């Protein structure tokens, strides 16, 4: 029950009645510290423990893909909580009006919520301070590592945040105690009219057939599981040799549980360390779902313009700076990158991918973001587009995995400055001589056409 995973949001009076755990990050009920955390305080203040998810009025800002993966967890968690005799309530608006009136309407005692990074919870979290009395908490349930305990500041590389992560591993490594049970509608009925809200901006085809395809991943914590487990057994020891490989399924394809909380990293990290495997396929893994991933939370809390140029390295904002009036070789519009109608089959494939499955592979992830950046008026220009398409396709987007994943790739932050080109300046630069190297890109857009 460490401490250090919990900051004090707001002191106040205590109140007599139920602990409100504000459910917005880590969407599980197994694994979660939060979650445990608030019954805690619920077995000490003789009371019990509810659970309080918000819907909020900017779902039409993504697609169906994102709301029925994230709805259809929902319905399977609402049957979990109530085998714990957990009751979970669920509101529609925005949190500032909706967790102070739930609150002041069933007196709560104490106000817990997971931790995230992004900017729109810093916003919800102000509209809530100033409308209620009791003690504020939230935990961090996402990172094994508490992010205020990793670091205290912005890390500009990798190798300066992988050896106080791992120095702080075999405190912060530890198994999950039991979720001890107890002593503002349907769920369905949402579901219904926000489809018929978002269905007039369904991604379709030239025949109106939908593009998205739902059978890729299925949404929920039991299926989060069976992919961990797949992975492990089938897929762990190949994992170092073949995740450069968008022509192989090598990937553990955790990301959109990891997103919505549907599986705790935590739990991911200690099942393959205990797996016996390839030496540098653990390596390799442990790398990607703990320094990368726990990094881009540490990005997003420790700069406030992580979506602007103001955060990039000033190496990086000073070549960008010196070739922005270089002629670009072409430039795209927003539509243009949204359809694939550029003339590179290889970032069309990826698109392709991308609107297809809502899950665009690692490595071509890299590829799709940085040409544009080549393919953009200002690097300010790339920076948007690439973060509307990120949030409006991909199943993990609006994730603070997306923006350390967009900087990296156009501002080149958590990397190093090389040789320097026009347009790019300094950026690493990806070609497509040099994707035709590495793997097969025929059979990639072969693929996806
Ligand atoms: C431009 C760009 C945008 C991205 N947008 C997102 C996004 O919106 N949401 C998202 O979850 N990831 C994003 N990624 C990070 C990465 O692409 C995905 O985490 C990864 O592709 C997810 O598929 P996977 O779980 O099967 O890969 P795996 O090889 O299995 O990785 C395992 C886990 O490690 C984490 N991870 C892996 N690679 C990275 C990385 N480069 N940075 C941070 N964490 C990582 C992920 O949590 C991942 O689930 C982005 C990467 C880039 C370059």
């Amino acid at each position: 029950m460490n401490p250090k995973r919990i900051r004090a949001l707001k002191s106040g009076k205590q109140g007599d009645g139920p602990v409100v755990y504000w459910m917005s990050r880590d969407q599980r009920a197994e694994d979660n510290w939060a979650l445990l955390f608030s019954r805690a305080i619920a077995k000490e203040a003789n009371v019990p423990v509810v659970v309080v998810f918000c819907l909020t009025d900017e779902f039409l800002e993504a697609g169906i893909r994102q709301y029925e993966f994230m709805l259809k967890g929902l319905q399977e968690l609402e049957v979990s909580l109530s085998r714990k005799k957990i009751p979970s309530f669920f509101l529609r608006g925005d949190p500032g009006e909706k967790i102070s009136r739930f609150v002041k309407d069933y007196n709560a005692g104490t106000l817990v919520t997971d931790f995230s990074p992004l900017r729109i919870k810093n916003q919800w979290i102000e509209k809530v301070i100033s409308g209620i009395s009791i003690p504020f908490f939230e935990v961090d349930a996402h990172n094994v590592v508490p992010c205020w305990e990793a670091s205290q500041k912005h890390e500009y590389a990798a190798h300066t945040f992988r050896p106080k992560l791992y120095a702080l591993l075999p405190e912060f490594l530890e198994e999950f105690p039991e979720l001890e049970p107890n002593s503002v509608e349907t769920l369905s009925d949402v579901l219904e009219t926000g489809v018929k809200a978002l269905l007039p901006e369904r991604a379709l085809l030239k025949n109106k057939d939908p593009l998205f395809e739902p059978w890729h991943f299925e949404p929920g914590e039991k299926a989060a599981k069976k992919v961990m487990e797949s992975f492990i057994a089938d897929r762990l020891d190949s994992y170092g040799a073949l995740r450069n490989d968008p022509t192989k399924n090598m990937l553990s394809n955790l990301s959109p549980y990891l997103h919505f909380g549907q599986i705790s990293s935590q739990r991911v990290v200690l099942e393959v360390e205990k797996a016996e495997s390839n030496p540098g396929s653990k390596k390799a893994f442990l790398d990607e779902i703990l320094i990368w991933k726990e990094i881009s939370d540490n990005f997003c809390y420790y700069n406030p313009g992580y979506d602007g140029f103001e955060s990039f390295p000033s190496w990086a904002k000073e070549s960008l700076n010196a070739h922005r009036n270089d002629v670009r070789s072409h430039i795209y519009t927003l539509e243009e990158f949204e359809a694939g109608k550029t003339h590179d089959p290889l970032w069309n494939a990826s698109q392709m991918e991308l609107l297809s499955t809502g899950k665009m592979h690692g490595y071509t992830r890299m590829y799709w973001a940085k040409k544009i950046l080549e393919w953009s008026e200002s690097p300010e220009k790339a920076l948007e587009i690439a973060i509307c398409l990120n949030d409006r396709y991909e199943l993990d987007g609006r994730d603070p995995n997306g923006y350390a994943g967009i900087a990296w790739s156009i501002g080149g932050v958590h990397d190093r400055a090389w040789g320097e080109r026009e347009v790019t300046g300094k950026i690493r630069y990806m070609s497509y001589e040099g994707c035709k190297r590495k793997f097969d890109v025929k059979l990639y857009i072969e693929k996806y056409s």
